[PDB]
RNA sequence: GCGCCGCUGGUGUAGUGGUAUCAUGCAAGAUUCCCAUUCUUGCGACCCGGGUUCGAUUCCCGGGCGGCGCACCA
RNA sequence: GCGCCGCUGGUGUAGUGGUAUCAUGCAAGAUUCCCAUUCUUGCGACCCGGGUUCGAUUCCCGGGCGGCGCACCA
C-alpha cells in the first residue's frame, strides 16, 4: 500500500483530467489506459504469498494426462486450436451440464440450436464484418463460401448471440408474445486471431454459453432479485478504476440501490454469474466483477474477472444492449421484430389499440475453456510429502470421475469384489474409474487424485476375511477414508456426487479406518 | 405413411426447427433448432451418452471443426471432394491449370467441346487460417479424424491396452450441391461417432451375448443381388451364419437397435442394410435404415476399417500410431535380432450416428392425429426422450387455481424434471392440444376437487392415453420424475393410482 | 448445379397496375368448469433487389428460398 | 503480425556431422499389503520440407509449433 499510493495517485489525476478536457478525439485516455496498466501489474507483483499456482507443473499435469491438448500435434499443430481428453471432455459436460441447471432449468430459458455457417449481409448488419477488416487485407473473421463456388460469401459466428436474434419472432410467440423471457445456445464460435496465445486463453476456436434476456424497457426490474441481494462480492466501478482504486467487496443489494449497478436484472445475473463461478470452482477470493469504463463500451456492462497466472482474465461478460441488434436487424431486413401489449385506454386519426415494444437484452456470455481453465488454477494443489503427487480439488458436481474401484493389490481375491462395484456404480450413473493394474495402491492412488477423481472405494482384505463385506472410501483431498457395506457404497458415492451429503456427514455416520487387520 | 405436409406445418408452427436465417431469405441446407426440437435433440443425445459412452465406458473426446489442408489430404477427403472442374480437370495448384488448359488446348475426350477454364468446385467448407492465408482449412465433413489423430493418448489414457472405444459428438459439414428434403439432406448436421479399436487378432466383443437374442430386420448383400427382401432373424442367429461377418459388428448393430427403438423408432419400420461389394474399401458395413415419407434413409452407419485411418496419417506424418503387446517368449541380413513385443495396428469398427435424420425419423415415427379433430395433432415421443415430460394445467384462469400452479411448477423444477406451465387464457382442451402439439408426455391438471377437498390432489394425464389419474401434489413431481427416468410405465402407476372418473366439485 | 412450376399475417387462403379477402393462430375481456366451447374486440402479410410505369403485391429480368426429377451423397 | 529465444521417448533431461544419455512414465514377472515400495526385463525420442555433405538430429534457407514483450481483443 506505501508503493502502491503514488502510482494510484497518478492514475486518479491523469483520471478527471481526462474529465475535465471535456467539461469544456484530441484526448488521450490512452494515458490513462498505461497508468492504470502499471498500477494494476505492480499490485498483482506485490500480492503473492506466493498465493499462486505453480503453472508449468499443472500444465504438465493437464498435458501427461490428455486433458487437453494441441489440435493435429501429430501433424505439428495449429495455433489456438485444441482437443479436450477423456478428463477434458468429461469436466466440460459437467460444467456445461451445471450451467444448464442453473440458468436454464432454473429461469425457464428456452435454449437453441443455431448453425455455425452464417451469410454475409447477416454480420455486416451487426458490423462484424466492417469492424474486423485490417491493414492485401484480412479479417479477423474465417471466411467461406456455400455452394456450388462463391455465390454466397459466409462466415463462421464470431458469436452464438446472432442465432437468437434473428429467431427472435418465433421465440417470442414460442413465450406467446409475453416479455420478459430469456433465449439461450450453447456452442463453438471462431476467431481468427493473428496471435493465439497462453494457451486456452485466448483461441480460434472455443465453446460459449450466451444468454439474451429481453425485457420490457418499461418493466426493468428483476422478481428474483433479492435472492441475491445480501450476495456479498469483489465490484470493480467505473468510478474506482479512473480513481485509482481498486475492487472492493460490496453488497449486492446494496450496489444496486446506490445505483453502482443499473438495473436488478442486471444485477440478478451477475449474482446469478458469482454463484455459478464459484459452484464449479472457481475461488470468490480470486472473483471480481469489473464495470466498463467509457473507453469500452449499450447502458451497462461488467466483466467476471478471475485471477490467473497470467492475471485477471474475463470469463464471463455481461452487457446492458438495450435496444440494437434486434431493431438494426429489424431495419435491415424490413422485418418489425417487437412484441405488443395492449393499451388499457385506446387513442393521427388512427385508434390505437396496442403498443409495440422494442424490448431490452441483458447478455450474460459464458466463455467455458476460460472458465475451466480457472478451475484447474483454482483447485490445483500439489502433495506436501510428495512433488510428484499433483492432484485437482474438483467439486464433487463437476468432477469428472466421482469414484474410483481400487483393489489393494493384484491379487485375485479382490477381482470379483472390483467386478461387482463397477456394474454397480454403473447403473447408479455414477461415472467412476477402475484400476486394477500392476501399480501399489499409492501409486494408483497418486494416478486418480493426478485427474481429479473425487472418491476412492479401496477393496481390502477385511473385504473378503469379515462376514459383512465392507470397503474403505476415501476423500481426495483430506486423503482420510472410512469403512462402510459394499452393499451401500455406490449409494454413498452417488450421494456425494449429487451433493446431498458431505465427507463431514459420511465421516461422523460411518465409523474411521483405523487401519488393516485381518491382513 | 403419414401426412407429412401436416407433420412439418406442426414442426414449423411451434418452432421445433426453422430455416437457418429466414428473415435474410434463409441459407438452404441449413436449419436452427428451436426450443422443443433443441430439448428433444438434447435427450437423444444424452440417451446416445447412456446407452453408449457410459455403458461401454467409452472415452469421449471434443475435437475442433477446423481441420488443416493436410489431415483432409492424408484420408482422402480433399481429393474426392475438393477440386477444380472443368467436369473434370484432374482428367488428363490453383488456375496455374487454366493456362495448361489452354497452352495444350484440351478440348473434352467426349463430343470435343471448347469447355471452360477450370473453376473451384469445392463440396467442402474451406477457409483459411491464420493473417496470411498460408493455411488453408476446410470444416470437418466428420468426427472420426479428430479421434484418429489423439490415438497414442488416448492408447496411453487406456493403459496401452487393446481392445478400447473413442467417441465424439460435434457438428459436421458437408457443402452439398442441392440441400434438399429438410434434415435428410443438410449442409450442417450433429453427428456422434464411435471408434473400437481392436486388435485384428481378437476382433470379438465379450458382451454380444447382450444382444444375440434380438429379433432384427437384416438385408444382406447376398440377399440384395438376388432381389428377395429383408429378413426377420435372429442377431445371433445372422452370426453363426456368417451373415454377420464378426460379433463386434453384431454387438453394435444390436446396441444401435435397442438405441433408435429406445428414442422411438418403429422396429417395423427399421432395418440393417449390407453395403455390396460394388460400394464398397473396408471389410463390411452395415447401415441402420429406417422407413420414411422419403423412403428407406440411412440413419446409422456401421463400418469396419481395417486399417487405413491410422495407418495412412502414421505414414503421412511418419509417427507411428501403434500398439504393442509382448510375446510369450523373446522370437529371433534382415534376421539378427531379439523381439519382446509385437507391434498391434488397430482394427476399427465404427457406429456412425446422424442425430438430425435420427430425430426426423422420430418425428415420422410419433406423429399421429386424434381421431375426433383433424386440427389435434401429436407426436408420442418416448418419456425418456420427450422434450417436456410434465405439463402443469389449472383447469381455469381461476386465482384459486393459481397457488398451487406456482407451487408444483417450482416443486418440478427442483426435482429436475423439464415441464412447461400453461396457464393461458384457452380452455382445457386448447391447452391439451397445445400441448400434445410438442410431445409433452404427461399433464398436470388442478381442478375444483383440489382446492375443495381434504388433501390436495391433481390429476396426471398421459399423452398418448388421454387417460388420467389422480394423486396428492407432494407426490405427482416424484411420479412424474421416475416415469421420465424409465422407472415405472403408464400401467404402473394405473396400479397405484386412482383413476379420475370426474370432479366432484364445481 | 441443370430443368420445370411456385413464394400473400405465425399457419393457411381470396384477390388485383391504384398498397389486400377470409379462416386459423395468438392477445384482451366475457362465457364455460376435463379434452382446440361460444361471443365481441384487437394484433399480424403481398420473399428481396432492379427494370417498365404517374403508381407494382400484380408485368419483365435477377438473386434467395421451396416442391418434383436427373446428377453427387465423406 | 512484428521482435527475441527455443523444439531430443507420453513427461523431463544429457549429448553429438557417423542416427542418441539418464531419470520418470507405462508394460511383463516377482516383491510389498493402505498413500508414486523394491529388483530384473521390456517399450518408446532428435518438430517437418529443401539444401550442403560420402553421410545431418547436429551445418544452412523455409515452414509449423512453443515461451516471452508490444500490439489487437466482437
Ligand atoms: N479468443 C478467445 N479465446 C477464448 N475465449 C474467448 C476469446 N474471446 C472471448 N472469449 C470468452 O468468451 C466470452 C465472450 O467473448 P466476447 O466478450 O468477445 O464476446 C461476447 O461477449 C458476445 N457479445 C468472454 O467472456 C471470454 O471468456
Ligand atoms: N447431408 C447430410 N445431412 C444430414 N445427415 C447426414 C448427411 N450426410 C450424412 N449424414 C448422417 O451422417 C452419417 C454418416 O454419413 P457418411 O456415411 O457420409 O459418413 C461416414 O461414412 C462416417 N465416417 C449418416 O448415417 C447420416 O445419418
Ligand atoms: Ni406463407
Ligand atoms: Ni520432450
Amino acid at each position: 500500500e506505501e508503493v502502491l499510493a503514488p502510482l494510484r495517485l497518478a492514475v486518479r489525476q491523469q483520471g478527471d483530467l481526462v474529465r475535465k478536457l471535456k467539461e469544456d478525439v484530441d484526448k488521450a485516455v490512452a494515458e490513462l489506459k498505461a497508468r492504470k496498466r502499471v498500477l494494476e501489474a505492480k499490485e498483482l507483483a506485490l500480492q503473492p504469498k506466493d498465493d499462486i499456482v505453480d503453472r508449468a507443473k499443472m500444465e504438465d499435469t493437464l498435458k501427461r494426462r490428455f486433458f487437453y491438448d494441441q489440435a493435429f500435434a501429430i501433424y505439428g499443430g495449429v495455433s489456438g486450436l485444441y482437443d479436450f481428453g477423456p478428463v477434458g471432455c468429461a469436466l466440460k459436460n459437467n460444467i456445461i451440464q451445471t450451467w444448464r441447471q442453473h440458468f436454464i432449468q432454473e429461469e425457464q430459458i428456452l435454449e437453441i440450436d443455431c448453425t455455425m455457417l452464417t451469410p454475409e449481409p447477416v454480420l455486416k448488419t451487426s458490423g462484424h464484418v466492417d469492424k474486423f477488416a485490417d491493414f492485401v487485407s484480412f479479417n479477423l473473421m474465417f471466411k467461406t463460401f456455400i455452394g456450388p463456388g462463391g455465390n454466397m460469401p459466409g462466415y463462421l459466428r464470431p458469436e452464438t448471440a446472432q442465432g437468437i436474434f434473428l429467431n427472435f419472432k418465433r421465440l417470442l410467440e414460442f413465450n406467446q408474445g409475453k416479455l420478459p423471457f430469456a433465449a439461450a445456445q450453447i456452442g463453438n464460435s471462431f476467431r481468427n486471431e493473428i496471435s493465439p496465445r497462453s494457451g486456452l486463453i485466448r483461441v480460434r476456436e472455443f465453446t460459449m454459453a450466451e444468454i439474451e434476456h429481453f425485457v420490457d424497457p418499461s418493466e426493468k426490474d428483476h422478481p428474483k432479485f433479492q435472492n441475491v441481494a445480501d450476495l456479498h462480492l469483489y465490484l470493480y466501478s467505473a468510478k474506482a478504476q479512473v480513481s485509482g482504486q481498486s475492487a472492493r467487496k460490496m453488497r449486492l443489494g446494496d450496489a444496486v440501490e446506490q445505483g453502482v449497478i443499473n438495473n436488478t436484472v442486471l444485477g440478478y445475473f451477475i449474482g446469478r454469474i458469482y454463484l455459478y463461478l464459484t459452484k464449479v470452482g472457481i475461488s470468490p477470493d480470486k472473483l471480481r466483477f469489473r464495470q466498463h469504463m467509457e473507453n469500452e463500451m449499450a447502458c451497462d456492462c461488467w466483466d467476471a474477472e478471475s485471477k490467473t497466472s497470467y492475471g485477471w482474465i474475463e470469463i464471463v461478460g455481461c452487457a446492458d444492449r438495450s435496444c440494437y441488434d434486434l431493431s438494426c436487424h429489424a431495419r435491415a431486413t424490413k422485418v418489425p421484430l417487437v412484441a405488443e401489449k395492449p393499451l388499457k385506454e385506446p387513442k393521427f386519426q388512427k385508434t390505437l389499440y396496442v403498443e409495440e415494444v422494442v424490448p431490452n437484452v441483458i447478455e450474460p456470455s459464458f466463455g467455458l475453456g476460460r472458465i475451466m481453465y480457472t478451475v484447474f488454477e483454482h483447485t490445483f494443489h500439489v502433495r506436501e510429502g510428495d512433488e510428484q503427487r499433483t492432484f485437482f480439488s474438483f467439486p464433487a458436481v463437476v468432477a469428472p470421475f466421482k469414484c474410483s474401484v481400487l483393489p489393494l493389490s493384484q491379487n485375485q481375491e479382490f477381482m470379483p469384489f472390483v467386478k461387482e462395484l463397477s456394474e454397480a456404480l454403473t447403473r447408479h450413473g455414477v461415472s467412476h474409474k477402475v484400476d486394477d493394474s500392476s501399480g501399489s495402491i499409492g501409486r494408483r492412488y497418486a494416478r486418480t487424485d493426478e485427474i481429479g477423481v473425487a472418491f476412492g472405494v479401496t477393496i481390502d482384505f477385511d473385504t473378503v476375511n469379515k462376514t459383512p463385506h465392507t470397503a474403505t472410501l476415501r476423500d481426495r483431498d483430506s486423503m482420510r477414508q472410512i469403512r462402510a457395506e459394499i452393499s451401500e457404497l455406490p449409494s454413498i458415492v452417488q450421494d456425494l456426487a449429487n451433493g446431498n451429503i458431505t465427507w463431514a456427514d459420511v465421516e461422523a455416520r460411518y465409523p474411521l479406518f483405523e487401519g488393516q487387520e485381518t491382513g
